């Protein structure tokens, strides 16, 4: 009953540690909708590579939105989407927005970077990026995560921190601070000088040996797990496809794995073969 | 080098057994590639499924055309889509024909059962012999690329008709053009494809789906004279079952630490995407 | 603003006879729009044709629907989608309805004849109207089912039991087609009807017959078809031989509309406004 | 003979080449039945068929979709009005590629900055690398590249227009597409003085429309690019149809003003399908 960019807000702004789990397709999404996961984490890395290309605008935005829409159909829980750059400018992005919102999709994360190709994008222009997204929604809800791209590029907490800023005061839904360093620091000099402005997002990829409850004594309220079911899944098919490949037989994969008839269950077959029962003659 | 097409062709024409493996995105037909594997499956099921939806004409054929576009632009071996009945009368299966060569796909698999399901231990009537038989020719006669394959999927056995109807729906199809014969059995034995090849007296290539019967030996297939494998969908199935384990695990755990040091590292995705093309590419292009 | 698949709906149960104008793309959904037509009709032959394509379901149904989610972005009022049979069973009908709400679409119509001179089984059609009717999710999306029983060949007895057979299963609207050159096939339906439902008829080969003999009849809605199709088509064709042969624009150069009249259909207005706020100076 | 290689020759002939712009299926069909030789897929006119504005809403997939359509519906080549080629130099490439197995002849790029964050134009280092490696990505060696040329239209002078112009012609560009925004043709006139026969020039005379054809001949011109005109006819049509339809609510005034719908079918090749209909359907 709840709206999912409902959802996605109540997330956002909870004064409690959120999770949200990545997947790149209409059946992770669905998994991760079944492990009990409160969210979906549109990752554009995964999105693209599970479409054979690369993660630099190589599939049109377009290929991306359907690719989502069919995620959206399969989940009831939010997905945040992972749009780059917002795929050109202001009007790129608002445009971008609007189907979204009609695709069922809750939120969008844009990050202040150049594109397409340590500078970044201007703060202003990208200010004025968010205001557009902001005042384009016709669901009050739908949310817009601003990623600063300051410490990864180089540049100080002060880069930081003047981004973030910038991007909550343009109408940012939550910033997603992000470093590329092996253990929580730009992240820990962040949260003390963000003062609490409004709920911070972190992707801790690289620094995952840090407890989790550091982050919630740090104040963090959402974190990504941002591409370990894409990592996941192609170890199983290097190693299932390698192992058919030499046995040339299945007597070492058929045990090893999920049976059709739970691909069945995942596609919701049930529901089919009972509508059918109920809209076919006899 | 030679055309994908001519890849298939020779494969479903050889004397020995030959085998394709299952992909249902750009990733993993870029796996399977590297694997070693020498042609695809585009399975009709696993691309529904990845998407999210059921295996029953949900997605469109031009969605399904655009999933294998980029299996097609990540492999350098042949791919042949499970059409399922060729989306429509011979009119669409033609016009899928000719999509699916600029694509890059090497052939369609086309089934002769009945299309959309229209009626809910009596055998499941099946297409009408003379139609799709006429349906394969519109195909052939319609294809730009010689060597483009249609392989004809004989039902018979799943919908409950014996052999004979099997065998005259096989010749029926060859004798339309078809490139080779998929015979199929809802059995968990190879009893029906054993029966069928005893009776067909190799008139044309044969090709088979042991996911049922999976224990029976490779070996006697080699003895059949059986022309193709096809293991249908196996990495879609490897991959729900690591995706729910690498879920659950984070999900309990909260944590990635059990789960970081089992699966790639992101480096091997760029890999797999190719990124290292891209930088030289930069580097040539890029002011 | 109200809802466009309310307005749809209102329009058919209206007691006035309402008129919905032929589109079939996002331009010339927005030249009906401004002309004041209340509606579009989304018809199957002209979106197929400008594609270059026949009316034979040779594009996807997907591929239909982005015509259409065009058409809706460029739209204010609803439109009405012409889905021929609904592109394969009543599975294929019921997704479809659910991607023409998110899209905007106001109601689709659906005709029994078989797909891909003998109709759609009556039970089976039937069933297939209520499997939309039980699936859409807002309320006011409207289903109209489509009586090709006359075209058919087969009588009034036909068209009738069908009208009432898919009315009965909860269908909006009926549209009953004949192919006569007078109104004599919905004059007769509509003498035996008895008002079960709202009607829907295209006058496209009786054109000749006054409009107001069909409100005196009682007929809720008219569907002109064609008209900006068959109209596009036939100045393209002589503003295209007039450039060939005189190779010069000057003799076509004042009988088409200016660049600026295409830039105003493209509200390229709230572009140049809008990159005005948010383009830092 | 391949439609690249038609192309090829009308732009590398002796005399005076002319495509008519199309913007649909139906439209490139009307172009070819009437005898040119070349279509010109208009980036105004695929865009406003679409009703959104030309300036890249529509993402570059949804404009190759339409190319796809109007090359299915046409035997002559078809040259697209591809922006700046949607991004740098690998999304123009990408679009190459896709515009081959689409049957496109091909693609017109343009020498400015996108995408827009307003006159500056695109380095011309960059473009000619772009270019380049558009040059270097084809399959089909008979796929032309036209480098269009907006010193002239940015602002610059002829100084300008030729430094472009001849070094996207070093690049590879098989064409130079020089465009004036007067309304008479000194601008043009004045760079084909200047650029001594480097290679073939494409025109668009649409402002300067009085200026005699055979004017172009003589300056040495290789093709004439008739640039919106079916559109432009075609919303003519449309809104007079339309308002009349309104009015009347009746048919009876636009009936004997419009195409029949046999002739509908016609263009739509539909006796095609009734003899294939015939020898496959028992
Ligand atoms: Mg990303
Ligand atoms: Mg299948
Ligand atoms: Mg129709
Ligand atoms: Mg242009």
């Amino acid at each position: 009953k709840v709206k999912k960019t409902t959802q996605l807000k109540q997330m956002l702004n909870s004064k409690d540690l959120e999770f949200i789990m990545e997947a790149h397709n209409g059946l992770s999404a669905r998994i991760v909708q079944e492990a009990g996961f409160k969210g979906i984490w549109g990752s554009g890395l995964s999105v693209s590579a599970q479409l054979g290309v690369r993660d630099s605008n190589e599939a049109s935005w377009t290929q991306v939105v359907e690719v989502l829409e069919f995620m959206s159909d399969a989940s009831d829980v939010p997905i945040l989407l992972d749009a780059d750059t917002g795929y050109g400018n202001f009007n790129n992005a608002r445009r971008l927005v609007r189907k979204l919102e009609d695709r069922g999709v809750a939120g969008a994360c844009l990050e202040d970077k150049l594109f397409p190709k340590q500078p970044l994008a201007d703060i202003e222009e990208f200010a004025l990026k968010i205001k557009a997204c902001k005042d384009s929604q016709t669901d009050p809800d739908f949310c817009i995560v601003a990623r600063v791209e300051a410490f990864i590029a180089g540049w100080g907490l002060d880069e930081a921190l003047k981004r973030a800023e910038a991007y909550r005061n343009a109408g940012a839904d939550a910033i997603l601070m992000h470093s590329k360093k092996a253990d929580p620091s730009d992240i820990e000099a962040f949260m003390k000088a963000w003062n609490n402005q409004g709920p911070v997002v972190i992707v801790p990829t690289k620094y995952y040996k840090t407890p989790t409850d550091h982050f919630r004594d740090m104040g963090v309220s959402m974190v990504i797990w941002a591409n370990h079911n894409l990592r996941a899944s192609v170890s199983a098919i290097q190693q299932t496809t390698k192992q058919i490949y030499d046995d040339q037989s299945l007597v070492n994969v058929e045990d090893k794995i999920v049976s059709v008839k739970e691909i069945f269950r995942l596609q919701r077959d049930d529901e089919l073969v009972q509508a059918e029962d109920k809209y076919l003659p006899k």
